[PDB]
């Protein structure tokens, strides 16, 4: 069920590769801003920093598929 069908990881895995559309493997947040500004959003440095950083375990000034994936299971635990 959730062992070779990776559904739940695909669907991050597609939203975090789309995001990296560089496919370096990480999101900056220049890179970001860029799919947030997509998204009809697009907050300050500041909210960026406090929203990745609320995130960013390691603070490294930049996002991961692990960090992408609980910031968006985070904000949707719920499901
Ligand atoms: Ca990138
Ligand atoms: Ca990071």
């Amino acid at each position: 069920a959730d062992i070779l069908s990776e559904e739940q990881i695909v669907d991050f895995k597609e939203a975090f590769g789309l995001f990296d559309k560089d496919g370096d493997g990480c999101i900056t947040v220049e890179e970001l801003a860029t799919v947030i500004r997509s998204l009809d959003q697009n907050p300050t440095e500041e909210e960026l920093q406090d929203m990745i950083s609320e995130v960013d375990a390691d603070g490294n000034g930049t996002i991961e598929f692990d960090e992408f994936l609980s910031l968006m299971a985070k904000k949707v635990k719920d499901t």
